[PDB]
């Protein structure tokens, strides 16, 4: 159109991961995606995979399990100040992951002592505090619910202190979530979609774990089942949002309200997605295929929390 759509090439990277998912880079350099949806005797047994690029080959570093109940890791992000991945898991809640497949769950209840719900994408902001949204129901070893039809999904804010913070609540599917920051670093926009209703949701970010000022952001087109999944923001502060069910990945500019473009995939389901590390190249997953693939974008991401620097300078 307007709204106008681009056609890039997009790569094959690996395939055969069921709910392919949490696109992620470590510190290294090295590219991790998580498989919800594998099941083993029809109980979750979700595995968090290294992914050689240069060959497609897949490694299962971790299939984690707490007392015997399988989680179905969902979404991905690196830490700073350690090379570990924060994972959000829809029995578990958050996990976090080493490069060695050790993994440890860092919350049964919430800081006002409430069971914790399972999780499904998170983002950090630059102060280290990660925003997670959380569309199961109670986590394990309760019975596993998520809020596709009834509005019971959570956001939380995990603290730099260890707090795990309830901050919000009735979501539909709350999904995909990204920080926006000023220039100078500080954050100050939060994004959550909500997949079902084709909404993209804004709150003004006050400090660590206080949101205000809520806000229907966004529109994401088609009346497709599904919708927006996961996003990540490129270096000009455009926010990228995987419409699964639509065939497009939506390109939302600063102000939000409609996309500004859209960028046709060849696969129905696009998922998620995360740009390498100092460069315009996007990893998408998607279920169509339950595969991965790469595009280039016209520019690169806005660096993750894990690319910016805790001593730095400027
Ligand atoms: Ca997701
Ligand atoms: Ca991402």
């Amino acid at each position: 159109m307007e709204i106008p759509v681009i056609e890039p090439l997009f790569t094959k990277v690996t395939e055969d991961i069921p709910g392919a998912e949490g696109p992620v880079f470590d510190k290294n350099g090295d590219f991790y995606i998580v498989a919800p949806e594998v099941e083993v005797n029809g109980k979750p047994a979700g595995e968090i995979l290294r992914i050689d690029l240069k060959t497609g080959k897949k490694t299962v570093i971790c299939k984690p399990e707490v007392n015997g109940y399988g989680g179905i890791p969902a979404g991905c992000q690196c830490d700073r100040d350690a090379n570990q991945l924060f994972v959000a898991d829809m029995r578990l809640g958050l996990l976090v992951v080493q490069t060695d497949g050790t993994f440890e769950e860092i919350a049964k209840k919430d800081s006002e002592g409430r069971r914790m719900q399972g999780c499904n994408d998170c983002a950090f902001d630059y102060e280290g505090n990660l925003w997670i949204t959380a569309p199961a129901g109670e986590v394990a070893p309760a019975d596993y619910t998520r809020s596709m039809q009834e509005k019971f999904g959570s956001i939380y804010c995990f603290t730099t202190d260890g707090q795990m913070i309830q901050v919000d609540t009735a979501f539909q599917f709350p999904n995909g979530i990204a920080v926006r920051h000023m220039n100078d670093g500080r954050p100050y926009q939060l994004i959550v979609a909500e997949t079902p209703t084709k909404k993209l949701w804004s709150y003004d970010i006050k400090g660590p774990a206080k949101i205000e000022n809520k806000k229907v952001w966004g529109h994401i087109p088609g009346t497709h089942e599904g919708g927006a999944d996961g996003m990540d923001f490129d270096e000009d502060n455009n926010l990228l949002v995987a419409n699964w069910g639509s065939s497009h990945i939506e390109v939302f500019g600063p102000d939000g309200g409609q996309p500004k473009m859209r960028i046709r995939c060849p696969f129905e389901k696009p998922s998620n997605l995360h740009f390498k590390p100092q460069t315009k190249t996007i990893f998408v997953t998607e279920h169509e295929n339950n595969a991965v693939w790469k595009f280039e974008w016209q520019r690169n991401g806005k660096k993750q929390y894990c690319e910016t620097l805790k001593f730095g300078i400027f």
